[PDB]
């Protein structure tokens, strides 16, 4: 719960401002470890709409025990201001990882295999993710992967079930991350050049998207059965880490180091 005695102010540096997301995120330092955080901070008079919304993230985040979420170190409350501490992930998300030009295989195996973990993770709390895509999805300066940024309990990554807002289960996350894979091969989901609003009604409505372009069959196999419209007949999360793609594919986490350090040097 959060933090009404304790000055955040006191308690941490702002080191830069990030997240260019609702509230404004800082990279930060806690001043006692010299630990560097990512902090979100809110005010709740402007944000009087969405607290529950963001009451319900903290409980979620606090919930979770996992090297596959980023971690929830607390929160203070500070006047009006909400400050929310968060683990700090220094590679980039993998959106930001798909600026300097196409991933490999290799690297496309390597993050989803760590977001199904985390997926697996959730899933077996009994939790759904929601917001399953490129932008959440977090990488350390090491190449740890970590889910970010849960979805609320834009249409382009969300299951048809979902948008025809009907009971929902995990099985909605693993439509997004079909949709994430096409996103990781492609630099964008399927879509991606219409309105918002034909996306709304072309999801439910249409065929599956397909991974379009010059794929392994393996790989064109793992969106596949990642983005059936039944929910049930779409595999779970401990299913897809067995898939084929991924066993062929997949490498150490910390080959993906390279692709940090390409950021490092071709981003805008
Ligand atoms: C409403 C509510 C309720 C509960 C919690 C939160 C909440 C959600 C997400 C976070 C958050 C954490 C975070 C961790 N590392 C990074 N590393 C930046 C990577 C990119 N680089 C590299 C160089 C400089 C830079 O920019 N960024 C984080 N970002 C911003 C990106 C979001 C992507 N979707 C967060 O927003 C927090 Cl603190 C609280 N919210």
């Amino acid at each position: 719960s959060t933090n009404l005695k304790a000055d955040p102010e006191e308690l941490f540096t702002k080191l830069e401002k990030i997240g260019k997301s609702f509230g404004e995120v800082f990279k930060g330092i806690d001043n006692r470890t010299q630990k560097v955080v990512a902090i979100k901070i809110i005010d709740l008079e402007e944000a009087e709409d969405e607290i529950e919304d963001i009451q319900q993230e903290i409980t979620v985040l606090s919930q979770c025990d996992s090297p596959y979420v980023t971690k929830y170190y607390g929160s203070y409350l500070k006047d009006t201001k909400l400050w929310i501490i968060m683990e700090y992930l220094g590679g980039g998300s993998a959106l930001d990882l798909l600026e300097p030009g196409p991933l490999d295989e290799t690297q496309i195996a390597t993050i989803l295999r760590e977001i199904l973990k985390g997926l697996d993770y959730l899933h077996s709390e009994k939790k759904i993710h929601r917001d399953i895509k490129a932008a959440n999805v977090l990488l350390s300066e090491h190449g740890e992967v970590k889910l970010a940024d849960f979805g609320v309990a834009t249409p382009f990554w969300m299951a048809p079930e979902v948008i025809k807002q009907s009971a929902y289960d995990s099985k909605a996350d693993i439509w997004s991350l079909g949709i994430t894979a096409i996103e990781l091969a492609r630099g964008e989901p399927p879509h991606s050049e219409l309105h918002p609003m034909k996306v709304l009604f072309l999801i439910p409505k249409n065929n599956p998207p397909t991974l379009e372009g010059n794929y392994s069959k393996p790989l064109k196999e793992f969106v596949e059965a990642c983005l059936n419209k039944e929910p049930s007949f779409r595999p779970t999360a401990k299913e897809l880490l067995k898939h084929k793609f991924i066993l062929r594919n997949a490498k150490k986490t910390s080959y993906l180091t390279e692709l940090i350090d390409a950021h490092h040097h071709h981003h805008h």
